[PDB]
């Protein structure tokens, strides 16, 4: 009976940016899970409280709906699931591995977040109706919501992956979910190849794959860099589909399929990757509305792959935009940070700025 | 004495927004200077004492300047200047022609706004500093406040233009600044060939061009649209400025010096025209600082370029943006509506709604 007590506790913090230097020294040489239970025993509290804050002060004909009540309930109670070690002591090789549990537990109770508030969203539509105040108030929500979710699934990750049980590999390519070499275009092929056998399926027909780098500084070196390469793949392989429907769609009476073109560039501080489509382009109106989770709610389905792979690009200080051709084509780029320097978690906070934005 | 008066009393009513049909009826058969005069008398008014109205609002620091207080002193005597013909009677072949007079003295008068109104800008950075807040503040007041200015002279120049004196040629091809059938690559090439000039006589040295068009509907019909081609003209010539600087000074000690290609898209709603270059690229970091007035404060040299190119394409339900490639190239993209139907001006009001964008 005090969950109300240690979200208003908690809620007085603000989260802990750490930048992807950290996160390799966090697992590299500091790393002794011990290091990482002190840091993850307050951080994940002010991480969960802060996005539960919010929640509260939704309007209550939103707050009372079963999706966002249902979605409450699971952050309530790993809240306190992670409370429970917040008075015993790290020596304890028994102490910190129930930490580790406690962590794979709390990860997969919220597996189905995104769905269920989808719901929810779907659930006000009907209800209320999709005026552009109510898309843009859910629209600022969701963003932040869901942004606070990336950055705790990556605290959670990068623990449970780092601290498997042993350090028999001793040394190894990559640090948890992070890889110091990722090579951009090895995992713009992957997704490619994913979306072209999905595509094929569906469709018996796909487009083909073209890939040119540009390294500014160093004319013919592979283009490499330090980030979480399951999050790129995700992007990647949301636009490669949306690409791929478009452009099959759009030559349905024509023999002709053009391929997909990727350019990936790196600059002095940007690492940039361009995927151009030639599926007919959209309209500069509709164009604002693919964002959108309102409006946006086989290949595709929900509208969930734009706005989501957008949040993993802005977590690391990126971005991800579109812009269209009508009658042409489309051109969908990924804004990468070159500099592991510039590499810095991206989280929403609860503040008096925040509280006027839903006025 | 009683121009405070006159701007209250104008300041009730709202712009009345014409669309592209419209204009081409006023000048075509409804055309009676007439009817152009008496919808004048009251639009301009109405034009002039919304945009002073929302002047005498700015916080006494940059309303006491002598740039904004000379350039306000202009806009008094203009609206008094057309006020002489709110009791008139248009019959007089005398009446109206003074009312032709009236126009081209007040087009003159305003001539040199931008230059001065920029030296306000240089002023404030110097006595107040350069912070987001004061930036974002200069930015809403001067697109709106130039916005105004680019339908005021359009009206102006639509009615000098048109009735210059008789109707000799009578059945033209263009309706005063309007071609009912504009060749957007005619218009394309003429801004490329004046920028080239340039460009060869100040680094004897210049890209050359390349143009393809996409009529979708049509595969091989030239593209025409109706609009205002000295608008067109305006920003393919800016961006053609942009991309060739910068493809000349990133390629020096290269022999190589790669074209700008143009591309020029129909769609159902949308004709786009995209530049592309090879000029190095912007980060994703200082693209946003393009479009600023206060940041922005040869070829080149001050920072109205862009802006107010972007004005331009806003003005008939259009835009204009930039995405780059750091370490590569920019794509700079005009968006305008492809039927005449759509294109209604586009035109600032004040309202409630627009003072509290000032808090
Ligand atoms: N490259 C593209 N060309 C044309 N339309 C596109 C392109 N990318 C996305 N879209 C449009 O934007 C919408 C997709 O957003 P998304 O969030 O990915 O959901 P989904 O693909 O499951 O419908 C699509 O439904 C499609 O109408
Ligand atoms: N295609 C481009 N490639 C690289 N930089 C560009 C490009 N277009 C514009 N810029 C940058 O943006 C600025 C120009 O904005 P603009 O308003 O046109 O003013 P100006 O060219 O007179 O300096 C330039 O000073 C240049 O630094
Ligand atoms: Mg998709
Ligand atoms: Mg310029």
């Amino acid at each position: 009976g005090s969950a109300p007590k240690y979200i208003e506790h908690f809620s007085k913090f603000s989260p802990s940016p750490l930048s992807m230097k950290q996160f390799l020294d966090f697992g590299s040489s500091n790393a002794c899970e011990k290091t990482s239970f002190t840091f993850l025993r307050q951080e994940l509290p002010v991480r969960l409280a802060n996005i539960m804050k919010e929640i509260n002060l939704l309007p209550d004909r939103v707050l009372s709906t079963p999706s966002v009540q249902l979605v409450q309930s699971w952050y309530v109670q790993s809240l306190l699931d992670i409370m429970e070690f917040l008075d015993k002591d790290p020596e304890d090789h028994r102490t910190l591995s129930q930490f580790t549990d406690a962590l794979v537990t709390i990860r997969n109770r919220h597996n189905d977040v995104v769905p269920t508030m989808a719901q929810g969203v779907l659930e006000y539509k009907d209800t209320y109706g999709d005026d552009p105040v109510s898309n843009q108030n859910i629209q600022y929500f969701l963003d932040r919501f869901y942004l606070s979710r990336i950055s705790i699934r990556m605290l959670i990750n990068q623990h449970t992956l780092i601290f498997d049980g042993s350090t028999n590999p001793a040394h190894p390519k990559h640090i948890g979910s992070i890889d110091p070499n990722c090579n951009v275009s090895e995992v713009v092929k992957d997704a490619y190849d994913m979306a072209k056998l999905l595509c094929d399926k569906y469709y018996m027909a796909s487009p083909d794959l073209e890939i040119q780098e540009i390294n500014a500084a160093n004319s013919k070196q592979p283009i490499h860099m330090v980030y979480v390469p399951s999050h790129l793949y995700h992007m990647l392989f949301e636009l490669f589909k949306n690409a791929m429907r478009a452009t099959v769609e759009s030559h349905e009476s024509s023999l002709i399929l053009p391929p997909i073109k990727v350019m990936v560039a790196l600059g002095e501080e940007d690492l940039s990757i361009k995927m151009s489509d030639r599926g007919g382009g959209v309209p500069l109106r509709k164009i604002e509305r693919l964002f959108s989770y309102m409006y946006s709610t086989p290949l595709a389905g929900f509208g969930y792959g734009l706005p989501i792979s957008r949040l993993y690009a802005k977590y690391f200080q990126g971005d991800l935009q579109l812009f269209s051709m009508e009658g042409f084509g489309t051109d969908a780029v990924i804004y990468l940070k070159a500099l592991s320097t510039d590499s810095v978690e991206r989280l929403p906070v609860y503040n008096k700025s925040a509280w006027r934005h839903y006025q």
